[PDB]
């Protein structure tokens, strides 16, 4: 009704720039090097 979807982008925001969850995130991007 409200739409949760929507702090799902403004959490993406902070990856661009502290969280373990950013940082689960992160590891995830590099692992496409390994």
């Amino acid at each position: 009704g409200i739409g949760a979807f929507g702090l799902l982008g403004f959490l993406a925001a902070g990856s661009k720039k502290k969280n373990e969850q950013e940082l689960l995130e992160l590891d995830k991007w590099a692992s496409l090097w390994n």
